[PDB]
């Protein structure tokens, strides 16, 4: 854990700083062949657009296809992601991303929060760091708090096992020349 939420990732991969600000934040093939991989279809994504202060923003929009008996057919997913302006070319990248769902029982009571943090270590190295919160617009009670609790969290670990794991094969094809 750190301060933010549940600590996720936080590995070091030889892929330089910019080429996973890369592969996870633009529509890469990486990205494509992963959202496919976990039944995310409809990706929509707006450009990446300055604002005043520096930061820049895009929303997207997804659907992901559970096929499951305690969260339905399939939900919309929203998710607004934000390029904060103490990112640096090829040495730093922060993106804090704000994830609602549509449609799953319990959609209106919570969100989550994720934030992603590249790092240089070398030229062709960084760390990469991903800590998640779930937060409430409706604080629910007792079993539940606990039932919301239990599937958000073992989703998001499977989840983000998967992009760590996929990350390590993409590490194996950039660095074989």
């Amino acid at each position: 854990k750190d301060l933010h939420g549940r600590l996720f990732i936080n590995r070091i991969f030889h892929i330089s700083a910019d080429r996973m600000f890369e592969l996870l934040f633009t529509s890469s093939r990486f990205m494509q062949k992963f959202a496919s991989s976990r039944n995310i279809i409809d990706v929509v994504s707006t450009p990446w657009t300055a604002e005043l202060g520096g930061d820049q923003l895009r929303t997207m929009t997804y659907t992901i296809v559970l096929n499951s008996p305690l969260t339905g057919k399939c939900t919309a997913a929203t998710e607004k992601q934000t390029l904060y302006k103490e990112s640096r070319e090829a040495r730093f990248y922060l993106v804090d991303s704000e994830v609602l769902t549509h449609d799953v029982p319990y959609h209106d009571y919570f969100y989550t929060v994720n934030r992603y943090c590249i790092i240089r270590s070398s030229k062709q190295k960084c760390r990469l760091r991903v800590s998640t919160d779930l937060k409430y617009r409706k604080q629910p009670w007792g079993l539940v708090k606990s039932l919301i609790e239990k599937n958000s969290w073992s989703s998001l670990e499977d989840y983000f096992k998967q992009l760590e794991s996929d990350l390590l094969i993409e590490e194996s094809v950039l660095n074989q020349a």
